[PDB]
RNA sequence: UAUGAAGAAGGCCUUCGGGUUGUAAAGUACUUUCAGCGGGGAGGAAGGGAGUAAAGUUAAUACCUUUGCUCAUUGACGUUA
């Protein structure tokens, strides 16, 4: 029952995150390669910080599933809810 | 909820041989309490009103009183329990 399955887990992301917390908050299977991957995609570095619309084009790049909270959300549920 | 050892990744500790997070997770079966969306549906209502009957009262079959029977009705809660 074991199949050859990738990481393909949800993750949530806040707006602001870190390739510190990012190495376990997605549990990559390459540990350094994920740590290259952004040194690769762009200029960073070991404690770079990268924002949530970056964060989710980082998600894109390893595929696995994206969830994105922001804490405007507050005030688009009452926008919503107007008539 | 039951099953679930590739005792998986990743983390941490490592006498770098391993241990642990751990059946925990993933996967496989089973269930829908409550919330949500529709349908149905108690109890809180006793009464009061209109006729009609008989008893009681009187000059009086009237009017009034006591007891029936019959008819239509009384809920903010409330889209109730
Ligand atoms: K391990
Ligand atoms: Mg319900
Ligand atoms: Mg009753
Ligand atoms: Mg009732
Ligand atoms: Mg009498």
């Amino acid at each position: 029952q074991k199949p050859a399955q990738a990481v393909n887990r949800d993750v949530v992301i806040g707006e602001t995150i870190t390739v510190g917390e990012l190495a376990n908050k997605m549990a990559v299977k390459g540990s350094q390669v994920i740590k290259a991957m952004m040194k690769l995609g762009a200029m960073a570095t070991i404690n770079q910080v990268i924002d949530q619309e970056t964060a989710q084009l980082v998600a894109e790049e390893m595929g696995h599933k994206v969830i994105l909270r922001r804490e405007n959300e507050l005030e688009e549920a009452v926008m919503s809810d107007r008539d």
